């Protein structure tokens, strides 16, 4: 599934960074990750479960939390 | 433009984390960056240059280089 995690605006290279450190050194099913200046406040995050991704961003600084619901990869490049 | 960098296979993640930490730490004009498992041995990368891109992933283990020309985003979400 894809998720939307809401980020401070700014901050979203910054938290893909921790969010790749922290999936594979926590050995989280985290498959995707993306972020971009041209999506302001989220990081788009490829997850087995959304268990995953509350876990992959558990305590980080200036993530507010996961957009409910999932993603349609339909609605990505326009979004770019 | 968008660059592919070329990696060790299963690295796309590991790379990608090291590439956002060293893009706001050096504070290269770095965009965007996209990794996947679904993309096998590349880590994209919205740049300025080429040049942002070449000392990004600078003396980084398990990077091959940078794909010749650009990438158009087209290519993108068919390979996802």
């Amino acid at each position: 599934m894809i998720f939307a995690v809401r980020t401070m605006v700014g901050q979203e290279k910054n938290i893909a960074g921790l969010m790749a450190s922290r999936a594979e050194k926590e050995q989280l099913d985290v498959y995707s990750i993306l972020a971009s200046e041209s999506l302001k406040g989220y990081v788009l995050v490829e997850a087995e479960t959304k268990g995953d991704v509350e876990e992959l961003i558990k305590g980080m600084p200036r993530v507010r939390g996961i957009v409910p619901g999932t993603i349609a990869i339909e609605e990505i490049e326009p979004l770019l």
